[PDB]
């Protein structure tokens, strides 16, 4: 269960480098060279990392310095830089939103903020990049009209977007839903509202989903359905995976150490599904971790997803859960309900009998048991 | 607070005509005859009545004689039918989803299904079809494949999205989202799920939404955001009101009965918005209320509505409030953040001072506060 | 993987025997006859049976000859009945509540309803009897007043709890709780409310809890905590094991189906606590299942049970887990924070340098990813 | 609605002199001297002052002077401190817990720095001391035994009680329960729960609860139940009133501007019961407020409890509503099922019609109406 640079593992510069300060206590570790990050994941077979415009200065204060700091460590290591974002909470300029602050000088203050970590991103390589509207939203509903909000949020990035298309930087744009934290709620709080919106956008074909395990928990949404629908609509740009137990704060755990079940079926889509995206992790090691702990921690993410893995590719390669998939008729759904030349009248000339069909059983429960007893190992 | 024609107030024949059978115990009121409902919902003075195709059925077991009864009914009173919909949950069949069962029979029969009350709806004038997917979806990962279930999902809705074209029916559709409850997840879990799904459609311009207070909430969400990207996307095709206390089962109280706040700014943004559609009542009495109770209970949603109404007329009108939304800078967020003759390095040959702005504060400590005494009548 | 007597797995008739009606679907399984289900769990390796009075009644309405042959049955096959409870949730006449109906004479039913069963209970060797009061409660605040329901509450648990003393019936009470469903609200919520509840009654000896994995985890609560708190408070009279995925409706999923996680815990501390009461299932196959199914979901529960214990017991087998758990300490919590001979002043006379130890990390990384691993079968 | 020295309402210092430093970004607002807080509280009416040990040193870091200025600032207005309670969240050493960190130091620490402040507390004139354990639990189920950190929770909270015993401090112990966070569980997560680990505890009698609005609502569970059960075992110590939208982040937002319904029946029940402790707030302005918009988010608290007191009173006062409490036969709740000298037998010779009876309404729909309409303002 050793990574490989085909399983293209990846983590943020702030999963690893979080200090671990929460509402109610002070930071439990030191700030984090991201030279010493990308030096240790290279070393645990990470094959990336990607990055906040503002963590590249945990240490260094020099931006120009920090960022050759930061290159020629992705030089001596190999380390790919798959994505990049930008810092648009901590500031307290943002404490009404970024792109839907009501003050319009901070609406563009934003905007330009990105543009010039969209220039150090494509510079880097990074052919995505990530949104993560944090503080747009509200804590009371007379606080924000989000009809107007929306107005400014689609504007911001389909001026991005423009503004990428005419660098010529080949880049897609990744929006990452979050229902709320630190705001009451946020705009575009699920998967399905960012695509919703997505839709709306003039550079709608250049904008897809980051979708995040934990977001979606936390509304109590269902996250294999979820990915699958981002599948479904050819918009799942990255993937950010963690652990969560339900809807409380983005608790950021290690992966598959929330819902472990979820998990299990989210490693069989990605990997059934052929994705090719990289397998980010966005994660905390921990307020009880020390410095040391904090490697520990990095490695169980991937171990995790690897053995989970190997227990989905057993699952499918299984004969008897091939045998049960069939006796669920699971197959029969992707027949088309309507055939080729079939027409109204054709469909309403066949009849169904109801009652003859009403105690059909479809033996979920074999399917289930040896769903379960796959991941534990036990087959 | 009397409800009047232009407040376009309606029920459906399920919701008064719940028998209040739950997961644990037996009904606790008879059958209810729609005809019996037409009149007491008229002299209550609701504009219309929705319906299930077998809610007609409720006392008289021959559809051609229950749907001629119903007819008189409306006749004599004068209530509208804007709205009708498919009972594709009940019968033993649908078991495994409708137009998402895995066997292919079942899904042709759905549709089938749908097909004949879509001819019923048109006659009564209904312009609008609403679609509840409730046993469309699962209770374990491995029983449903999402990608494969919305594809037929897709398929079954525009093929009867094109009947009714080539019908001429004139009609709109629109999907109810519902997180979960009887399926143990359900597909298109939320308005932004259907609002993406529905953006896939070959007929998309026909289909928007029919989001339920309860719904939402049952996710956690924050049903006024909802409602205001479904208005900022032109889908809020119908809206089912109720009332929920957060994520638990399904409880459809009576509309403002649960989350009062929202229901006051759900009020003040549909009235705001200028939004035409009607005013739908997806609610049970109650399983401790008798058949006189259940009349009683279909007045307090109408009455509830138009007291927010009042409260949130009041609100907006009021200078205080005015003042108020001004201090917080409300209305500059409607200004574009960008303007129209404005390039890239015109945007960057402006800067902004972040740190002489960091202690700007928003006041909506005085608005939130004014939002609330209005509710609670006290301004 | 196969059950044996030791084990002491046991099922309700009613979960087997579940038609799988819902809020929105008739019944898709014929009612089971009692007799049957005593043999075909026997058969699979079933320690015991419980039962609400009424569910003898399911095939045979003559409760004289219900009972006869649910004994006969339980003659030929050995099986035990270790607890038994009673059903005061079906019938309407408990809409409002039972011990907590406003009307009296309902209350007086409800006791003599129990007593009844109490009677019969005994008779079958019952020693431990259980009480779900699931409609105690209300859908709104104005409809009941909590201090008085848990007067009628407290009077009704110690009036059955001196009746059973004085017929020398040897038996203990399992108080259920439930947070919500089919009531807005249950009295008793969680654990915790329950052991308040019992600590205020005069035959608070006798009485104790039947959590629910499900029910605890409908309220986002861990359930691992609140059984060690049971535990710790020597309450923990009967266990129900089912699977849930957080806060939504009763899902009664198969065992370890829900949070995986959760249940290997669970499954570690009942078996490394020594807990002798039986393994209780409260869960229902599913309504997509048909009545051979039902057996596999029945066996599911037993088999997925068994594969935690091994996991959990080779878990703490590992030297590798041991070395980890002294890494974090753990042992030093059961060392007693304060000594036998140590006065106030003799604590006040030592001192603790906080900041030479603000960095101390606890090393839980590893321990969390051995447990995992164990978990996934993979160590 | 101007707020009177018998409302007894009082604030902490950590409130209204939150910085507004969240998980996700830089504090907003400047350290806030606790002098002003008391003269700024005071001059809104506010009757009283709480306070964490910690919280004295805002802008003064040596203790001696900091409580100095604090006890100068209580002289000059007459303000109250009615409570206290310790600091063990904030610093690094508590990050595994405080009184059960595995760290016997730790432990022991953590008893020495309450001790130091019940003796501050004493002087003062503070009778009641809160305990909330926020650091006390764990994140993963491996990483904390609960029954061995109840054993060091309990020998904690005996041992604190006997010392003021011994000091004749005449002080209650008030324990704040909390479902999560900053822990990923809680010790103690419930009303329920503290409940009955308070029954367990030597000094019993002197120790009761700090139940929270937003705390029981982060479970989903109803503060208006979880308040009358503690008025029930008359373990209402203290009150911590704010507002929160259900099971997500602790919100802190004022009281009413959450669950408003819920608010409403709080004061109803506060109110009526007679409950004469103070009402205590513990909010937070919010994050996009400045300086001058803390003192009207304060006074906020205030009127909003004012307003919905006078509503609640308006309620009961109505003829009307006394003649729906009737018709659902609310006071028959308060008759006992079970007469004084009534024996088993002379129960059992009485029987009931309960088919007579089934469709017995409770007609909750007419005082569900009125109570609303009241809280509306509209009767
Ligand atoms: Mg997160
Ligand atoms: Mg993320
Ligand atoms: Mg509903
Ligand atoms: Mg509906
Ligand atoms: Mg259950
Ligand atoms: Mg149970
Ligand atoms: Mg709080
Ligand atoms: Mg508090």
């Amino acid at each position: 269960f050793q990574p490989t640079p085909e399983d293209r593992f990846c983590f943020g510069l702030w999963t690893v480098g979080w200090q671990e300060r929460d509402q109610f206590g002070e930071a439990t570790r030191a700030p984090l060279d991201p030279v010493r990050t990308v030096h240790k994941l290279a070393e645990l077979g990470a094959w990336g990392v990607t990055f906040h415009d503002d963590d590249l200065l945990a240490v260094e204060p020099n931006r120009d310095a920090a960022i050759a700091a930061f290159r020629k460590a992705l030089d001596e290591t190999g380390l790919v830089v798959p994505a990049a974002t930008t810092d648009l909470f901590k500031h307290p300029v943002f404490k009404d939103g970024a792109f839907t602050s009501n003050d319009r000088d901070v609406r563009r203050h934003a905007i330009r903020k990105v543009m010039r970590n969209l220039d150090l991103a494509a510079e880097l390589g990074a052919k995505t990049y990530v949104f993560w509207g944090g503080r747009e939203g509200a804590e009371s509903d007379a606080a924000k009209d989000v009809r107007v909000a929306l107005d400014r949020f689609r504007e911001a990035i389909d001026y991005l977007a423009g503004y990428v298309k005419e660098q010529n930087y080949g880049m897609r744009f990744a929006l990452e839903p979050k229902p709320n934290e630190p705001r009451g709620d946020i705009l575009l709080p699920t998967i399905g509202h960012a695509l919703g919106f997505i839709s709306t956008l003039e550079h709608h074909e250049m904008v897809g989903l980051n979708p995040e395990v934990g977001h979606e928990q936390m509304a109590g949404l269902n996250f294999v359905h979820g990915i699958a629908q981002a599948l479904w609509q050819d918009k799942l740009f990255h993937i950010d995976l963690n652990g969560q137990h339900g809807p409380r704060y983005d608790q950021d755990l290690v992966f598959g150490h929330g819902d472990t079940k979820s998990a299990f079926f989210l490693v069989d889509l990605l990997e059934s599904s052929g994705w090719e995206g990289p397998r980010h992790f966005d994660y905390k090691p921990g307020r009880t971790e020390d410095a040391e702990d904090v490697w520990v921690s990095a490695e169980a993410n991937m171990r995790t997803y690897l053995i989970l893995k190997e227990r989905a590719k057993a699952f499918r390669a299984d004969p008897e859960v091939q045998e049960a998939m069939r006796a669920c008729r699971i197959e029969e759904l992707a027949v088309p309900t309507i055939a080729a030349g079939e027409s109204y009248e054709d469909l309403r000339a066949e009849e169904f009998d109801a009652e003859a069909a009403r105690d059909r059983g479809y033996h979920y429960s074999r399917l289930n048991q040896l769903a379960v007893e796959h991941m534990l190992g036990s087959r």
